């Protein structure tokens, strides 16, 4: 369970973000206990931020191995009185802290939080913290390192390693809030609906009160009970593109801590995706904590200016694209508005492109324990955010392979059984399967497509690619399921231009669109557009990686490429609900 | 009289086009008899084509003064039969022809063709041709050379020179055609409207016929008469973006020509301007003899690709911007159906931007003569083109200074007279004029302005340079006339964008556009929209120039800012007739 920090009456919370130490292991990193002294010979380092970028030369960017940052930390005696928390909120890959020159905490999973107590080995005056970080991917990691001394990625995005999103020092009463959930029952029968929510506190170390506001603080309600419930008829109901957010103070033994949550109901029913009780369409993009130079490092400004893109291109959801995004990121589509499909760090779970099979249990992949702990540890985290409608368990697995029932099913159980909110679950279906061969066809509630007619298959020929399309869109609905394209799209160059289009051109990226956009609106089952990608992107070089990822609307820089005017025109005529 | 040399039964024709040789005049070239000797130390030199961006370096792109063309000429004396002329269809500036040594011919004016005969000078066995050229441009020549030893145009494109256009032999019996002239009378009365059409040929130094037959070779009339006339009911008529071409073939004397000829009205009405009856709207461009590295000279291929996008983008009209254009331009609008406003040379007739004012009569402009000379020659050679519909006697001359009106009514007067199809006269009014102080609410059956209400006016205050637009078209409405745009545009790097508009951005060309669009479309009086410019062209270097023009709709080479799939779409949706 992992709240996210805030300032609290009852809590601190002291940012270490800044020009940290920072060296490059050499090998002999380890061997020498360069976790006990100070660096030396050091570098300089911005935290939080990927790494990669932020120097010059293939050294830093192509970097194998492990990164020591160091910095220097101190609180003041007069608080020792309370618990102290170190709060990693990503450390790409390996983390492992030290403090004053002993192992304290250890992670794997570069894309989720976790923390470490330091109330018995922080010492009085100046303590060395030491974060080193480790970038090696593999077949026990998710993502998935491929063979092809140096990492190849098996996924179509940039290796960006260190401290990707900040650390703080935040502190705590001995007995504490550790885990708030909230769920909602709403009676849309009413012509006014109302809503009754289900209160579950949690502490860890007495008395415990819920206190229930509105938007401008006005209280509403209050109860006593680390499970009780709680009453709210004439409910404002959070909505797509209309965000409407209560908060809820949690005053327990001498210690508070606030929620601000939105009351919604998702429901799956037949063909139709329902967002409080009415016929959802998904309109917009799959996109990446991606930006220069901040490589994956969370970026607060940007956060912002996607979102304000999104409202003027007339989006209302994003899918967290291979990996989860930063907290700050998901409260953000809380106050605003922004239906997420909240996904996994499972990508390159196929190894397809003697053969080894994606499920050989020797030979290949190593990552169900690990994919498990992800599943829990990133629900624990998201399962209040009213944002998020629908869990990814993975992207693009080899999910028509033998092996794969077997791999996702427990994946899928663990999932369903976790959500406070008994909310969809799917994974994202490479191109090549179908309806019969997909073993999401039975596990998903939605069926996730990225199919890549005009481009992959078939560019540049989008007559045979419509049909192509039409084929296999037509078989997927057999299923009788709710089905979205969850990428779409083709490596546009801003600024090349034709008449009669080729590809790369801006004009072809605009036809290839069309065409697909056309054939989707063939359908009533599918529920969903979101483009491939939101912006263009870093990734590994390759001959068919024209400086990075091309697909974006937009450039790496937020600046709009001609598709871009058409979806905000298209998007514009396309309500958030009954659009079938 | 010039008519376009072609291969005919009595008249041989034979190109002189290809690489010459060439020298840059050092000032001692006319003192040395350069034209008298093969030029020594030469360089080479594609003809037809401008020279200055076909070498490196400043030197050739900003040379001062005389270039000197040379080529050797050699015909069978199984010739000298028949007369022998040289045409030059266009040398930039001055001209100066010499045989073996001797002038035999000299020209003023860069764009429009003159000949020379050539029986008594064209020696046997192999001559020396030499074509001197000068680019010097000043207060006595048009366009204008301004005062800011260079060349300093006081109009906004590069001053390409050399042979613009192509260098041919032809030949023809002794008594010869020498002008062909026909006009038509349409009697839209009958359900299947009919014509006459009348003939007047003109020979030099005997019995002539004329056939007349249709678009396929079908004969369909004949008769004799060196001014006769004809009858054709049932009358195929030229149409706007619908061509119907009727060939003519006149026998005189051993001698036959062959012209096309299209049938069709113009004439205006009020605040209509009809072709055929109909109350036409122009759509389109001013567009420029401007390629890569072609500079000023003749592009067949781009000629071609031009009209293709025209069509493509749902045009119908361009004007010959500052010059006229090539014969061959002129006949392919012809056959393709493109509404031409053909205009003269007359471009920096303005000195506006003691002082000295534009008509000052010693310290002034010196250009009414030649003026003269350019809207003889221009109507001698354009006035059988179905494609034009129109006259501009000058782009933005200080057409509201003193002086003006007394400039202009000659001129105005003289167009009027010589064009046997008494065609409607304009000049294009410079931004700062109005219906009360321009010299061409009195002088012009159609009021053509060019207006940048967006840019140099308002920009980048789309509101406030709408409220300036139409209050100024408004008031232009009293004068009861036909107004149309002939420019607008806004200075655009294809790939410079913004979701968020600043100027310089394709997203701010389009704003530009719809801000002028929409109140182009309220008043019923506006005939014509023509944008400024159809691709991005060479100007003068200066700080308000980003290596050039950048108004273009395309780039210099024709490809699609987005401004121009705007276009494409609003054009589509408007019709060559009736749109009011
Ligand atoms: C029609 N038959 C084909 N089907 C396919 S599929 C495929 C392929 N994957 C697709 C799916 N993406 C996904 O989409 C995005 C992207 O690819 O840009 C990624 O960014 C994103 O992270 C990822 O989720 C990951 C990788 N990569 N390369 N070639 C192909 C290929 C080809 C053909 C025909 C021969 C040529 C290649
Ligand atoms: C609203 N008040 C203004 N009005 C005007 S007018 C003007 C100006 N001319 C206009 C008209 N063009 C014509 O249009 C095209 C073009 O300009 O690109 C040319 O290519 C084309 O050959 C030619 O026909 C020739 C030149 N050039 N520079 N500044 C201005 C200016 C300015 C202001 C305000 C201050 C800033 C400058
Ligand atoms: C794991 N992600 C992928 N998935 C796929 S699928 C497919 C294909 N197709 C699919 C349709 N059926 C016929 C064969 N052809 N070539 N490459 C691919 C392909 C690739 C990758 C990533 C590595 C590069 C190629
Ligand atoms: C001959 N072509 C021009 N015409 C014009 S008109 C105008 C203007 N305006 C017009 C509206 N009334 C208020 C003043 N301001 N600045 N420059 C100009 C201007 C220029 C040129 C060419 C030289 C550069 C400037």
């Amino acid at each position: 369970a992992m709240l996210y920090p805030v300032l609290t009456q009852s809590r601190l919370l002291s940012d270490l973000s800044g020009v940290w130490n920072f060296k490059l292991d050499n090998g002999k990193g380890f061997e020498e206990k360069w976790y006990e002294k100070p660096l030396k010979d050091a570098d300089t380092m911005p935290v939080p931020a990927s790494y990669n970028d932020l120097k010059e030369g293939t050294d830093f960017r192509d970097h194998y191995g492990w990164v020591f940052y160091q910095r220097n930390i101190s609180v003041p005696e007069y608080v020792k009185s309370q618990r102290i928390v170190l709060r990693c909120a990503a450390v790409t890959h390996y983390a492992m802290i030290y403090l004053n020159g002993k192992l304290i905490c250890e992670h794997k999973g570069g894309f989720l939080p976790f923390e470490v107590e330091l109330n018995d080995d922080l010492q009085d005056g100046d303590n060395l913290l030491t974060i080193a970080v480790n970038n090696v991917i593999d077949y026990t990691t998710l993502p998935v390192g491929g063979k092809a001394p140096q990492n190849n990625p098996n996924f179509d995005f940039f290796n960006y390693c260190g401290i990707t999103r900040p650390v703080k020092i935040y502190t705590t009463p001995e007995t504490y809030i550790n885990d708030i959930t909230v769920t909602a029952d709403i009676d849309f029968t009413k012509e006014e609906p109302s809503a009754v929510l289900n209160y579950n506190v949690e502490i860890k170390g007495i008395t415990c009160k819920v206190e229930l506001f509105d938007e401008e603080g006005t209280k509403l309600s209050e109860t006593e009970g680390s499970e009780g419930t709680f009453e709210i008829s004439n409910v404002r109901l959070w909505q797509p593109l209309n965000a409407y957010l209560y908060k809820i103070k949690v005053t327990a033994g001498q210690d508070v801590y606030t929620l601000p949550y939105g009351v919604r109901s998702v429901r799956v029913d037949g063909t139709k995706f329902l967002i409080n009780e009415k016929p959802f369409y998904f309109k917009g993009y799959g996109k990446h904590e991606d930006t220069f130079p901040n490589g994956r490092g969370i970026n607060l400004p940007m956060n912002t200016k996607d979102i304000s893109i999104m409202k003027w291109q007339h989006a209302n959801s994003f899918r967290t694209s291979h990996y989860p995004y930063s907290e700050e990121m998901m409260r953000l589509c809380d106050e605003e508005g922004i239906v997420v499909i909240d996904e996994t760090t499972a990508v390159g779970v196929n190894l397809q492109f003697e053969r080894i099979g994606t499920f050989d249990k020797e030979h290949g992949v190593q990552t169900q324990e690990h994919h498990k702990d992800v599943i829990r540890d990133l629900i624990s985290r998201d399962k209040n955010h009213a944002c998020v409608v629908m869990w990814s368990i993975a992207n693009e697995p080899d999910s028509a392979a033998e092996g794969a029932y077997d791999y996702f099913k427990p994946l899928y159980d663990l999932a369903r059984e976790l959500d406070p909110q008994k909310r969809p679950c799917t994974l994202v279906s490479v191109q090549g399967t179908t309806a019969d061969t997909d073993c999401s066809s039975q596990l998903s509630d939605v069926i996730c497509l990225n199919r890549y007619y005009g481009w992959y298959f078939g560019g540049p020929d989008l007559e045979v690619s419509e049909t192509g399309l039409r084929k296999e869109l037509s078989d997927w609905g057999k299923l009788g399921k709710p089905v979205m394209f969850t990428e779409y799209g083709a490596d546009t160059v801003s600024g090349l231009h034709d008449t009669t289009s080729v590809m790369y051109t801006e004009e072809y990226q605009v036809e290839y669109y069309e065409m697909n956009n056309k054939v989707f609106d063939e359908f009533d089952f599918v529920v969903g557009e979101q483009a491939w990608n939101f912006a263009d992107f870093a990734t590994s070089q390759s001959l068919l990686r024209v400086q990075g990822n091309k697909k974006g609307l937009f450039t790496r820089d937020r600046k709009p490429k001609m598709v871009a005017h058409y979806f905000r025109n298209r998007w514009s005529a396309i309500p958030e609900f009954g659009y079938k």
